[PDB]
DNA sequence: CATCTG
DNA sequence: CAGATG
């Protein structure tokens, strides 16, 4: 956790490259599980042979563990984190919708950077225009007090088309934090479920009231359950507009409402617990249901919740208001 | 995993 | 349809 941290840092660094810049999903892998090992790995690695021991950790990766002890740097790292190339992708990659390889092809054609961007819009898609046009905005963090005012509109607007609707913001913003990336609404119908052959209007009614109302102010995806867009809290009374942020509206059966808002709340850890916890318990847990586990193995057959409450009453725990579901 | 692009 | 992105 801090006794292998640089290790774990320059693997860390030597992988997202393998993967980002060369096409090494392989090479990719193998930092990252190596990570992961000396992550574990209880003492202080005094040296590349030491590191080897473990699994995971190969020849190839005990040199470098070695020129990393030997001198504060690696020479690797350092070459990497010059060349413009690499540099290029890492930076792309920061614009929605422009991805590793959307990186190579532009920067192989020369586009290096925002203005290479703007300059060439053409030859970006509908997301990735998007994407550039809001860099700044999507990279600002979003303020709990600004929260508080998108929540607050997004469940009028549901309620006033159709009293029946179920809207709750998930993430951090539920788990109590000060500010958070973007807005994550988990929405359900009563008249939708498992067996019941869709209803695509579902979804389609609150994205269509959102906009009415300007709140939505951009598409960047929209499926039959699931929509990827950009809102914004109105402008008061002008001399300060808003930034553009992001939302995701996705659309639940409600027989599986409270097991995604439970697992879309986190925290990463908590799940982790609750789901081992779970287990322990004689059960399966997963972003969609709790499952009663057989002996055989395994086994089956959706046990019923009504609340994130039932959830934890079948594996008997205690009910974890959302802000202490940190870990 | 669901959506989009080409 | 494969393949990319979030
Ligand atoms: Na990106
Ligand atoms: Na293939």
């Amino acid at each position: 956790e801090t006794l292998n941290g640089g290790i774990t840092d320059m693997l860390t660094e030597l992988a997202n490259f393998e993967k980002n810049v060369s096409q090494a999903i392989h090479k990719y892998n193998a930092y990252r599980k190596a990570a992961s090992v000396i992550a574990k790995y209880p003492h202080k690695i005094k040296s590349g042979a030491e590191a080897k021991k473990l699994p995971g950790v190969g020849t190839k990766i005990a040199e470098k563990i070695d020129e990393f002890l030997a001198t504060g740097k690696l020479r690797k790292l350092e070459k990497i984190r010059q060349d413009d190339t690499s540099s290029s992708i890492n930076f792309l990659t920061r614009v929605s919708g422009i991805g590793p390889s959307a990186a190579r092809k532009f920067v192989d054609e020369g586009i290096k950077t925002l203005e290479d961007l703007r300059k060439n819009e053409d030859k970006l898609n509908h997301h990735q225009r998007i994407g550039l046009k809001y860099f700044g905005d999507f990279e600002k963090r979003i303020p709990r007090e600004e929260m508080l005012q998108m929540q607050d509109i997004v469940l009028n607007e549901v309620k006033k088309v159709d009293s029946e609707y179920i809207a709750t913001v998930c993430g951090s913003f539920r788990r109590g934090a000060e500010s958070s990336g973007d807005m994550d609404v988990l929405l359900t119908h009563p008249s939708f479920t498992s067996e019941s052959t869709k209803q695509p209007k579902l979804l389609h009614q609150v994205v269509e009231q959102l906009q009415k109302v300007h709140f939505i102010t951009d598409t960047l995806s929209k499926g039959e359950t699931k929509f990827m867009g950009v809102c914004q809290l109105p402008s008061k009374n002008d001399e300060k507009e808003y930034p553009h942020r992001r939302i995701d509206i996705r659309l639940i059966p409600k027989d599986q409402y409270y097991c995604g808002v439970l697992y879309f709340t986190g925290s990463d850890i908590f799940n982790k617990n609750m789901r081992a916890h779970a287990l322990e318990k004689g059960f399966t847990i997963n972003e969609y249901t709790i499952r009663p586990l057989g002996v055989t193995g395994v086994a089956g057959e959706p046990l019923p919740v009504d609340s994130e409450k039932d959830i934890f009453d079948y594996i008997q725990w205690k009910y974890r208001e959302p802000k202490d579901r940190s870990e």
